[PDB]
């Protein structure tokens, strides 16, 4: 499992359940080609997006549908979505965890990168 | 002054000087069209991007060039940039401050919105 | 003005008005002795806590009353307060801004330090 | 396991290894009585601090020795430590995870509270 996403709710103090996540890779013509997708579990985590064989060097984008989450809770949000863009595997393969912390008018995202 | 951007360095505890910022608006055909650009000053702030007349209701994108900032200091960071996307002025005119706080493997962003 | 405090609400995207702030210094016998206090203004800022003369080298503590802010809006938050502890002026006089960003189950804090 | 602590490094993109953590409970005379302590693992996590029987209602403090961590890495820090103070179990027992994200001049702390 070379890529995993984990999401938390700063208002309720809970994992974010059933939020949509889309992944893209950048093409030779500089457009974004769809690659993988899913929804977060009851623990706020999304596993099984790609394999070591498929996840080659390149530029990748992760898009989290934050607006649909806050609408479902009846709270008014600021952003359309939350986005992370990064270069992968420049020094060999690694395992990547993308962590996001969510509030209606503010978010943070951190990468935890291992061996 | 209806749109302002402010950037800080969380390693040194200081404002971030000469950082590039580009702004786009969503067109009727779903394309991103160039709206404004500039660089941060000594206080880490960028003023005078637009006017109340020009800044109509729509979806806007603010892209901050965080990779060039880190590379100039000898560091290879995680992110390519920091990007913020939002609907503006849908309940009438407002003033917007977009703030960003930077680390090599993390960033946070916050919006302060006031009624002029 | 060598010490300033600024507070924001991350649910509403707005400055936080009338929030209580207390400051203490560590005494030679290891006790905390009261140094200054005040409340935030309409812009969420608190100015004029001390002077360059009075603000000597030492360990300082800033306590922000976040529980009362949330309770006044009908909310029962996680934290009792937000507290920041730091050594000041150990390489000569500097200006300090202490910023805090508030959610019911989370807070972040940042220091901006400049050479006057 | 009613209480666990997890810590991350925003400069290196890694868990924080071997950082000291102390826990206190507030006494009738308003002083802080020492309760439990330990160090974070290779995954940045600290388990086994207390039990359901011992962890009764009250006000608790968690202190993380952030200054010693940054000194060991040769980077100059702002804060003496990072502190979280909270009331526990007011509506019955819960499981509490205290998560902290660390930079030299800035930190955040979030609570994840379950059933």
């Amino acid at each position: 499992c070379p890529l995993m996403v984990k999401v938390l709710d700063a208002v309720r103090g809970s994992p974010t359940i059933n939020v949509a996540v889309h992944v893209f890779r950048k093409a030779a013509d500089d457009t974004w080609e769809p690659f993988a997708s899913g929804k977060t579990s009851e623990s706020g985590e999304l596993h099984g997006l790609t394999t070591e064989e498929e996840f080659v060097e390149g530029i990748y984008k992760v898009e989290i549908d934050t607006k649909s989450y806050w609408k479902a809770l009846g709270i008014s949000p600021f952003h359309e979505h939350a986005e992370v863009v990064f270069t992968a595997n420049d020094s060999g393969p690694r395992r990547y965890t993308i962590a996001a912390l969510l509030s209606p008018y503010s978010y943070s995202t951190t990468a935890v990168v291992t061996n």
